[PDB]
């Protein structure tokens, strides 16, 4: 059966598209405001050198912090998110932050060269930049695998916004209180997505592939958290971060 999108589901799609359009700048016009990228000699990707310099960390922390602000803005516009308690809203935002960042970064990701192209060459990010921020291959390899896999799905903007919203409003996050209300909000979103795929996505399993991407995001989140922990041990690392990054990850 291919039921039609209800007027409510059409309203949800319109709200989420409008939310993304208001919170995502496809021109990357604010990037010149961040602390500048620094790309030092590190041809070998030396762990000792990367930790001593953390050359790309001030820029990447400003980029992530900026992205988190946009995610907070987007989440506030998800139908039903404001009905949740502010304690639950915060638990959901903190727990999903890195996952939504990985999802939203897909829009600038390019399979042409496996980079995130954000305007000029200074804002063309690669694997080597994440290593320059003190991260290891245990995070980077699955991260690129994820970007390619997601890119290959060729999601409609409607599916992309629905996927980010479903990611945020997850009832299975540690510390949530009203899991039942969260699940009801997510089910409303999930039903919209499944109905949308069946009636709007032309052929040539997409919903199941999008659900697997959410499971892939949990693993990446766990790996990122382990790496953030190592990075936090580096003396004076907090100066290279932001108050928002320190709260979300620390
Ligand atoms: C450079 C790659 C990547 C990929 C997800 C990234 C960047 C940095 C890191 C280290 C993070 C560190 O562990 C800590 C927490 C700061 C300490 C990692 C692991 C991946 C990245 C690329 C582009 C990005 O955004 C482009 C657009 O979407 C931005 C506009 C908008 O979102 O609205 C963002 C957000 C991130």
């Amino acid at each position: 059966l291919r039921p039609k999108l209800s007027e409510e589901q059409q309203r949800i799609i319109a709200i989420l598209l409008d939310a993304h359009h208001k919170t995502y700048d496809p021109t990357y016009s604010d990037f010149c405001q961040f602390r500048p990228p620094v790309r030092v000699n590190d041809g070998g990707g030396s762990v000792t050198l990367e930790l001593s310099q953390l050359s790309m960390l001030p820029h990447l922390a400003d980029l992530v912090s900026y992205s988190i602000q946009k995610v907070i803005g987007f989440a506030k516009m998800i139908p039903g998110f404001r009905d949740l308690t502010s304690e639950d809203q915060i638990v959901l935002l903190k727990s999903s932050a890195i996952e939504v960042i990985m999802l939203r970064s897909n829009e600038s990701f390019t399979m042409d060269d496996m980079s995130w192209t954000c305007g000029n060459q200074d804002y063309k990010y690669r694997v080597s930049d994440v290593t320059k921020a003190g991260h290891s291959l245990e995070l980077i390899e699955p991260l690129i695998k994820f970007q390619v896999g997601l890119k290959k799905l060729n999601l409609h903007e409607e599916e992309h916004v629905l996927l980010m919203a479903i990611c945020i409003v997850s009832p299975d996050r540690p510390g949530v209180q009203d899991a039942a209300l969260i699940e009801a909000i997510q089910d409303r979103l999930s039903n919209t997505l499944q109905t949308y795929i069946r009636c709007r996505h032309p052929p040539p399993l997409l919903y199941a592939k999008m659900i697997q991407k959410l499971a892939d995001l949990r693993s990446l989140n766990e790996e990122h958290s382990k790496q953030y922990r190592c990075l936090s041990f580096q003396p004076e690392c907090s100066m290279k971060l932001t108050p928002l990054v320190l709260e979300v990850f620390g």
